[PDB]
């Protein structure tokens, strides 16, 4: 009905971990939100890469998206583009962001681990514990298979131990190294960095946001306990209709005992800090960030769907 979102440059979705653009063909990653952009005068393009792979190497997903970031300048007649990543899909953007400028106008990151996570160095310390080694190789090769069985083309291309490696803290910190950007403050500062970048004489308006509803709020005998502040305590019926709500307050929780302090469920606030930060208030978990699960959210949780909306407003303003 509106231009309220009608950006210069083109909008493309990029998913994070497990993601495609839609699982099986059938469950959209970012929900409802390309339709609802749409409808406000936006062009949109969701990426559809490997689910689980790392950010760089040339299999990796960085290229899978500069390809497609390519595709869509050549069928929209665009020059650049506005990069919104969730989770992963920030450290996928960002790759895209420095090793192509030119093509990109804007870099967005939804709860983005560009410090990594503390539940992937977790995860990867259960698989440590085998002293055989074959928990890797069974529950990856498990866990490649879903990406198959659930990437809506069926891509073949998803190494799961390399997705769980790129997303630990000290091998972010690598990442970060060997891909630098001016939105990124000093690692170990819970700081971000600046709200524009210039490479290559390329200027890039570097964004990014968090979601917070898993608060340590109880410390006894060393263990610390969290609060799911997306939720009126108990009654809320998103604990229902929506597994992930208390699937990511328990991961959460294992965030708070390593460390992580108010976290997204799998994200620390610290680790999604990137550019201009607009906000790490929300009252939202990992998912509540993509309007994910069928559109249920807690009922102290903010539209998702009207943020990535006043965003796309404000890229319009902004001159992307
Ligand atoms: P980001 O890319 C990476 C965040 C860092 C996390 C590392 C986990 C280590 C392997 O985000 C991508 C995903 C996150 O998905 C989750 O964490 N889901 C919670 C798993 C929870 C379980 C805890 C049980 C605890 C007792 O964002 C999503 O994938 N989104 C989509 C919903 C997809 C539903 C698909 C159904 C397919 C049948
Ligand atoms: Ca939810």
């Amino acid at each position: 009905a509106d231009n309220y979102a009608a950006t210069r440059y083109p909008i493309i979705l990029v998913h994070g971990l497990t993601g495609t653009d839609k699982y099986a063909g059938v469950l959209e990653y970012w929900y409802g939100i390309q339709e609802d952009l749409q409808q406000r005068g936006a062009t949109v393009y969701v990426a559809n890469l490997s689910g689980f792979q790392s950010d760089d190497g040339p299999n990796g997903r960085g290229e899978q998206l500069l390809a497609y970031v390519k595709t869509v300048l050549a069928a929209t007649g665009a020059t650049k583009v506005n990069l919104v990543g969730h989770s992963q899909g920030g450290l996928t953007s960002r790759y895209v962001a420095a090793v192509a400028p030119d093509l990109v106008a804007s870099v967005t990151t939804i709860g983005t681990p560009h410090r990594g996570s503390e539940f992937a160095d977790f995860v990867q310390g259960v698989l440590a514990y085998d002293p055989t080694g074959l928990s890797s190789t069974v529950i990856a090769a498990f866990v490649n298979v879903f990406g198959i069985l659930t990437s809506s083309s069926n891509n073949t291309n998803q190494d799961a131990l390399a997705a769980l490696k790129t997303l630990t803290t000290a091998q972010a910190a690598t990442y970060n190294q060997n891909y630098p950007s001016a939105g990124l403050g000093a690692p170990g500062s819970c700081q971000t960095g600046a709200p524009t970048e210039t490479v290559g004489g390329n200027t890039h308006l570097l964004y990014s946001w968090a979601g917070t509803a898993i608060q340590p709020t109880i410390s006894v005998f060393g263990v610390t306990g969290a609060t799911d502040t997306s939720t009126i305590p108990l009654v809320d019926p998103a604990n229902a209709l929506d597994p992930s709500t208390l699937a990511l307050f328990g991961t959460g929780t294992v965030m708070v005992n390593r460390g992580s302090g108010q976290n997204d469920g799998v994200v620390s606030k610290c680790s999604a800090l990137y550019g201009q930060v607009l906000s790490t208030s929300y009252k939202w978990n990992h998912l509540d960030e993509i309007n994910q699960l069928l559109g249920v959210r807690g009922a102290n949780a903010e539209d998702p769907v009207a943020v990535i909306r006043t965003h796309a407003n404000r890229l319009k303003l902004a001159g992307v």
